[PDB]
């Protein structure tokens, strides 16, 4: 039976920009760095960057909604927010709000996000608020 | 800072082949459901669904080397294969590594990945036996 995620390995087209941005702009954990990928850790995350030629720079209209959120707190978001901005980190759009999130990309297109909050409250916020035909088990 | 994975979510081109899935094949807790999605855990993991007429069932050889692995203890390793195997999931990729792996394909292409072990695990075997170019921080 399964247990939660073990590891979250992203495709990458360029290993040295996708490291500098990951550990120097979003502080993760540098452990390891090797000729065709990298380990890193935020928190409990284990993230493999793996270098791939077949990994394509994709613009985030013709990209699916697949994404991958980070949390960080409240007091933290808005500065964290407007330091990505500040550093020209791109941005994508959601077809749907679920709470305070800012959403960027990284340099191959994968669609990050910064959120507030965890499942259950995003559960308890949905009963005041529910998205169309949501039912609740 | 950030200070782990907040959620993960997948896009996906028709709910309910999808949460048979994940929640009735691989065992995860469906908590909601609404018209274009659906939330579930996976121990610590929150998984959404999200419905995205964008999504492609895409075959592996049209796909990057991006996959998401779920934990398993070695004892549940091989009867949890041996399920995936019996219900016709496609596996994308042959382990040729030392530790438990086995790779597989959800309904719309996503890759998956049972992995047995933890990041401080591959660090120690790493550091017996570096990748070319490997560098420890
Ligand atoms: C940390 N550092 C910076 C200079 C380029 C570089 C390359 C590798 C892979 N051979 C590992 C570390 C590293
Ligand atoms: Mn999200
Ligand atoms: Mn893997």
């Amino acid at each position: 039976m399964l247990s939660g995620l073990n590891h979250l390995t992203l495709a990458v087209s360029q290993l040295a920009p996708s490291v500098a941005f990951y550990q120097q702009l979003l502080g993760m954990t540098l452990h390891a760095r090797w000729d065709s990928g990298a380990y890193l850790s935020c928190g409990d995350l284990w993230l493999c960057l793996s270098l791939d030629p077949q990994r394509r720079v994709t613009p985030p209209e013709e990209s699916d909604y697949t994404h991958y959120a980070f949390s960080i707190s409240e007091a933290d978001f808005a500065s964290f927010a407007a330091r990505l901005e500040a550093a020209g980190v791109a941005v994508w759009k959601l077809n749907r709000s679920e709470g305070a999130s800012h959403y960027f990309l990284d340099p191959d297109g994968h669609k990050l996000e910064l959120h507030v909050g965890s499942l259950a409250q995003r559960l308890a916020a949905c009963r005041e608020q529910p998205y169309k035909g949501m039912v609740f088990f």
